[PDB]
């Protein structure tokens, strides 16, 4: 569950920070997606499913592709996710908020959705 | 050594395509890197240091950008080194052609460089 965070060096950076310009900032910004209910949803998708269009973080917006690689098992994913939630501290700042869990990942499989779709539920819970 | 390539959802893709304005085709596209004398460093450079910049794709211009394959240790590094190489075939053109002696690194891993830097050594060997 942070070794999978490793299978590919890059994209997000090991640091979080990514590495703005290109990957957005996970780097404590998984919090306030974390927020937002749904958010901990939101962020699911986005490795099953795959995101893409234009879109602002932080200001800084991105417009990129990411994939999805919903391969991994509920399980192999349900993990590279609390490790992107607290691995930078954010399980902190956010309320103790109930850790990720594979059914629940299965329990999306069935959304079987797309890099549009999925933004879609981004927007959903737009910011600020 | 083509498990390794694999730990990367989307990228340059499988079918390795990779997809305009994001990520260059390297499928067929390293044909050519190689038939210069440092096409075969140099991947160890872009796949080392990083690279950054528009370039020529047998046509299509990128301005992406390609984090450094840092963490990767030096064996690893000849291994999709020797895939993406021989995958979709392109050393099935290029003679005298060699295996990424996981040295032929060691060899090139020093200059510290960097994306523009990679960026430079590409057009040194001669394209766009
Ligand atoms: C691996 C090689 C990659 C690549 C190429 C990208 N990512 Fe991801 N990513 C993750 C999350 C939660 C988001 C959303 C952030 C937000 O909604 O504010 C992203 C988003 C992207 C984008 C932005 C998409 C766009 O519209 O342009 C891009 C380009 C992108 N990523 C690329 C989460 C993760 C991971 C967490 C488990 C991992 C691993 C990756 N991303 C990996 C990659
Ligand atoms: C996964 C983490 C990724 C991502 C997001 C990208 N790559 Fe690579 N890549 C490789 C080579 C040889 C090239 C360029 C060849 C040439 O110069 O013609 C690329 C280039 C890119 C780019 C474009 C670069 C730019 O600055 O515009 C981008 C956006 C890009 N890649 C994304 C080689 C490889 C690999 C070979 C071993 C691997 C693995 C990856 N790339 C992985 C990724």
């Amino acid at each position: 569950g942070a070794k999978i965070y490793a299978q590919c060096a890059g994209c997000h950076q090991q640091n979080g920070q990514g590495i703005p310009g290109a990957f957005p900032p996970l780097a404590g910004h998984v919090a306030e997606i974390l927020a937002k209910e749904g958010g901990r949803e939101y962020l699911i998708l986005v490795l099953l499913y795959g995101l893409q269009g234009q879109i602002e973080v932080k200001g800084m917006k991105y417009n990129g592709v990411m994939s999805s690689f919903a391969q991994l098992k509920d399980e192999e994913i349900a993990a590279v996710l609390n490790h992107i939630a607290t691995a930078w501290g954010d399980a902190k700042k956010v309320k103790g908020f109930k850790p990720f869990t594979a059914e629940e990942v299965k329990k999306l499989r069935a959304k079987k959705l797309t890099p549009q779709q999925v933004l879609a539920e981004r927007k959903k819970l737009g910011l600020k």
